[PDB]
């Protein structure tokens, strides 16, 4: 722990901070996060065999009088940062799929390893100058618990949270990434988020008011979740002509497929890799300004 130098302060993690740091030995760069319980440690060290072209490597894992460090391989630009630095032109469609695909190539692998992500957000997507996006943080969520805030007690957003979480599922399925990547690509395309909810029942709303009041018809069992309210109103569903727009119909229907309520309806990730919208996929290479 005293052969890392802090460089600077990458983000604010949800069970901890991360900063960019550089081995005082090897003199290497490496994204470092300091967050105990022992069936964590385990936890966390099954993590470590997670070898993926798109899941940001976890390097090592130091445990040192009642606290935690993670070191992860280090890239260069979190999404949010480079979708900002793209607002006023926005990502090109190409760019945009590249990604996606990717994207769902480390989620079918994580999910083939009964490995789920559950906070996924552009701001742990990470991407390289090479045109490669990496998932990171990985299974961490079930390594612990999901809370409220953070230590500045800010804002990790609900955004991207899948209905069935807000509705209080305890045991949701991998299919909640796949609804979270759909907002994300969303965004993407429409440079904007898709359900910007600033509660959790306006959050669930949003998504009502988009998508339509679901029922036992499009959601069998939906009215027996434990938050379910018979008196949620009622709202009709928008076409996602008027949601993603310009988005391709092979996207738009790609897209619905990831926005399912049912979560045994949603389209899973190695399904969602051989959908038509990935037909001329290839891999173009993004303007980083670092
Ligand atoms: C949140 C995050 N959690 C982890 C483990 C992150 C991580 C991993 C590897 N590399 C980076 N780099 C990075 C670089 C610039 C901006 C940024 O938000 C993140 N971040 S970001």
């Amino acid at each position: 722990m005293e052969n890392f130098q802090k460089v600077e302060k990458i983000g604010e993690g949800t069970y901890g901070v991360v900063y960019k740091a550089r081995n005082k030995l090897t003199g290497e760069v490496v994204a470092l996060k300091k967050i105990v319980p022992s069936t964590a440690i385990r936890e966390i060290s099954l993590l470590k065999e997670l070898n993926h072209p798109n899941i940001v490597k976890l390097l090592d894992v130091i445990h040192t009088e009642n606290k935690l460090y993670l070191v992860f391989e280090f890239l260069h630009q979190d999404l949010k940062k480079f979708m900002d630095a793209s607002a006023l032109t926005g990502i090109p469609l190409p760019l945009i799929k590249s990604y996606l695909f990717q994207l769902l190539q480390g989620l079918a692998f994580c999910h083939s390893h009964r490995v789920l992500h559950r906070d996924l957000k552009p701001q742990n997507l990470l991407i390289n100058t090479e045109g490669a996006i990496k998932l990171a943080d990985f299974g961490l969520a079930r390594a612990f618990g999901v809370p409220v805030r953070t230590y500045t007690h800010e804002v990790v957003t609900l955004w991207y949270r899948a209905p069935e979480i807000l509705l209080g599922c305890k045991y949701y399925s991998t299919a909640v990434d796949i609804w979270s990547l759909g907002c994300i690509f969303a965004e993407m395309v429409t440079r904007r988020a898709l359900f910007p909810g600033d509660s959790e029942i306006d959050q669930l709303f949003r998504i009502f008011r988009t998508l339509g009041t679901p029922d036992e018809v499009v959601w069998p069992g939906v009215t027996s979740m434990p938050d379910y309210k018979p008196s949620f109103p009622k709202w009709a569903r928008q076409d996602f002509s008027k949601v993603v727009p310009p988005l391709d119909e092979d996207g738009r229907s790609l897209l619905s497929q990831m926005l399912h309520y049912d979560p045994n309806k949603r389209i899973s990730a190695k399904a969602a890799l051989a959908h038509p919208f990935f037909q001329d996929v290839t891999k173009p290479v993004p303007h980083l300004r670092l």
